[PDB]
RNA sequence: ACAU
DNA sequence: CGATGT
């Protein structure tokens, strides 16, 4: 503890796993939505925490903005750290998409800098992350 | 086991 | 109940 309320929290929602997959960010003092994807029909869970905490990392740099990210994906959070989304999705065809989106956004990890704090979003003490899409 |  | 991950 506790929570460092002047930061942005992000979340995936699927639609079966693997299926659908979407992601936002929000601001985590007040539930601003300031980022949402379109849906990708087929990805992972753990594909889609990656890419929103990627897009969250893209986003605050834009915008100059030294606030940390919280996620609730230990899995996420470490492939960031590790630059390397080490997913068993099957590449081909109907996973193109996601996978697509995924190695742009490592290739983006390996090209730019930034000091933003990923922080794990302590569920247990806290509640649902922000973010998160309801569906459980 | 833990995190989803 | 099933799945994705360390
Ligand atoms: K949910
Ligand atoms: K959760
Ligand atoms: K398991
Ligand atoms: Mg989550
Ligand atoms: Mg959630």
């Amino acid at each position: 503890e506790e929570i460092i309320w002047e930061s942005l929290s992000v979340d995936v929602g699927s639609q079966g796993n693997p299926g659908i997959v979407e992601y936002k960010g929000v601001d985590t003092k007040t539930g601003e939505v300031l980022f949402e994807r379109e849906p990708i029909p087929i990805g992972t869970n753990n594909m889609g925490e990656f890419l929103a905490i990627v897009h969250g990392l893209r986003y605050l740099k834009e915008r100059n903005s030294r606030k940390p990210i919280y996620s609730d994906s230990q899995t996420a959070i470490k492939w960031v750290k590790d630059k390397k989304a080490k997913s068993t999705l099957v590449r081909n065809e109907e996973t193109a998409l996601i996978w697509k989106l995924v190695d742009e956004a490592e290739e983006w990890l390996n090209t730019h800098t930034y000091e933003t704090p990923i922080l794990k979003w302590q569920t247990d003490k806290w509640g649902e992350i922000k973010a998160d899409y309801g569906r459980k």
